[PDB]
Formats: C-alpha cells, structure tokens, sequence
C-alpha cells in the first residue's frame, strides 16, 4: 500500500515487495521517501496538452510515429520479434532525465538479463529496475506494476522527464485475471501524462500478440506494431509503420515534418503493392516508368528503416535523411 521512492533508488533494482535486492549502478544521492503506490491521476486541469516531442534517436518512431512527452505508446509483438531490444534502444537513444521499468516477466533468468544491461549501459545512473517473477504471487506480480509507476509519479513532480516501461501488459493481465478469480487498467494507464506544475511521464507498454490488444488499442495514444514478416526479412527495428501510429503526431510535429512524413507513407505504400507486383511475377523492367523509379527507391527506403540498435540519430539527422529519400 506503500512504497520507496526517491533518488536513493537510482541504480536499484526492486522487488515486488519495494525492498532492494540489488543495485546496477551507486549514485551520490541516498534520498528515499515513502508515498502510496495507488495515486489517483491527474485531475484533467492539471494535465497539459501533448505537444513537445519525446524524441528517441530512432529513425522510424521520430519520422513517422512521433511520440510526444506524456504519451502512453503501445509495442505490439509476438514472441521473438525483439520487443526487449526496440526497449534497450528507447533506453539508449531518447533524452529522458529518468527511466524506470517494470518487468513482470515470469522467468528467474528474465530479470538478470535486464539486470545485466542496465549494469552496461551508460544510462544506469538514472534507471530503477522493478520486477516480480513467476515464483511471487499474482498480488506481487500486480504490485510490481503498481511500485514502477508510483516511483515514476515521484520524479514527475520533482519536475522530471521520465519514461516509464511496462513489460507486459499481458503478463500483468494474466496475474490480475486471477485476483479476480478470489479493471486496475484504464486506471493503471491514466496515471502517465505530462503536468502543467510538473515534469512528464512517457509511458510504454508491451502487449504480446498470440481481446486484450482490442482493449488497450482504444485507450492508448498510439501504438507500435513489431511485425514478424519484417524480423524474418532481416529488418531491425521490424516496426511497420504503415499499421503503427502516434495519435499526437499532428500536435508535436510542424507542416514541413508532416508533408515529409506523408510523402514518406505514400513511398512505403507503394512499395509493398509493387512487391506483390514483383512475387505475382507481374513486374517487367522498362514496362512501367512509376513502377520503375518506386523500385530504384527500394534500396534507399529500406536504408533508412533499418538502424542498428547502438546507433542514436538526432531529430536534423532523421528529417535530413527521410528529406533525401523522398527526393
């Protein structure tokens, strides 16, 4: 009903009960408060609007599915298509002043994973690590979900930027589908957001794909979907971006980024029909002018979907590069 909070736990890693049972990286600060883990949201007048960009040095999401400082951005994937690397990336890449991340993955080898990367990583000064395994109870493994949020909540009104992960959603879903068995989401998900008096919470949840997805797709603001076809093709971050979306790009992207980011689409639409052309064995070189110049444009497209996932671009590099490929 009550959990730590405060800088103290940056580098820590907590346990469903809010103790810490180890620690990635030691910071100067010591700070550690007490706050309730269920908060109520912020009341509407306190939220303001969505309209700065939270940008994440990745090609794809910054382009075309430009999320903003406060949105809650769904991942949408099945098993193996690289849900936990597009999140080391979000991690790497972004500019948040705070990351904190929930794993309610199941696994005792799971967290350590994470553990281990975050040991690595040159953001580990300012990460708090949240987890619950399969051997906790289905409680615990809810109160995972609720600590990670209640210690974002507190970095957001000392002013931060945080990000905020949940991994997953299902996962969660499951554990608290069997307290029932003896609705914590909208509730659970209304609490990110950006304050008018306070810092933001960006928040980021993974739904694994096999109901569930048809009952967050409506609440969130956006979703990213990881394709396996594109995973299997060799493209890295296999997100689709013609069936993803940012429902705030229009409110945090200015008009030359939004003709650009059309002009982008309409490319990618084309090409994959040119695609189904080129396997129904229908395309012939020198038949078609427009399907000709769309092919000589597939190498170039696909250079600029593809990142690696050490790699940050800023936002000049993103729009300089969608610019030349849409030229």
């Amino acid at each position: 009903l009550h959990t730590q909070v405060g800088r103290g736990l940056l580098g820590a890693v907590v346990n469903p009960l809010g103790e810490v049972t180890d620690k990635f990286a030691v910071t100067d600060n010591s700070e550690i408060l007490y706050r309730p883990v269920d908060n109520a949201p912020p009341l509407y007048s306190e939220r303001a609007a969505i309209e700065k960009p939270f940008l994440t040095g990745i090609k794809v999401i910054d382009s075309l599915l430009t999320c903003g400082e406060g949105q809650r951005m769904g991942i949408f994937a099945s098993a193996g298509c690289g849900k936990t690397f597009l999140m080391n990336m979000l991690i790497e890449h972004s500019g948040a002043d705070i990351y904190v991340i929930g794993l309610i993955g199941e696994r005792g080898r799971e967290v350590t994973e994470t553990v281990d990367y975050l040991k690595n990583s040159e953001k580990k000064s300012r990460c708090v690590l949240v987890y619950a395994t399969s051997d906790y109870s289905s409680v615990d493994r809810c109160n995972a979900a609720y600590i990670a949020t209640a210690i974002a909540e507190f970095f957001r009104t000392e002013g931060h930027k945080v990000a905020l992960f949940i991994d997953s959603l299902t996962r969660y879903a499951r554990a608290l589908r069997d307290v029932a068995l003896a609705d914590s989401l909208p509730r659970l998900l209304a609490r990110p957001g950006k304050l008018k008096a306070g810092g933001s919470i960006t928040a980021f949840y993974t739904v694994l794909l096999e109901p569930l997805a048809e009952e967050v797709r409506s609440i969130l603001d956006g979703h990213i979907y990881l394709s396996r076809n594109l995973a299997q093709k060799g493209q890295f971050p296999a997100i689709d971006s013609l069936k993803s979306i940012s429902r705030v790009f229009t409110q945090v992207v200015d008009e030359k980024h939004r003709i650009m980011a059309a002009a982008f689409r309409e490319l990618l639409s084309e090409i994959e029909e040119l695609r189904t052309i080129i396997d129904f064995g229908e395309y012939k070189p020198g038949e078609n002018a427009s399907q000709d110049k769309i092919y000589n444009k597939i190498s170039v497209v696909e250079s600029f979907l593809k990142q690696d996932y050490r790699l940050g671009f800023t936002y000049e590099q993103t729009m300089e590069l969608i610019g030349e490929t849409i030229r």
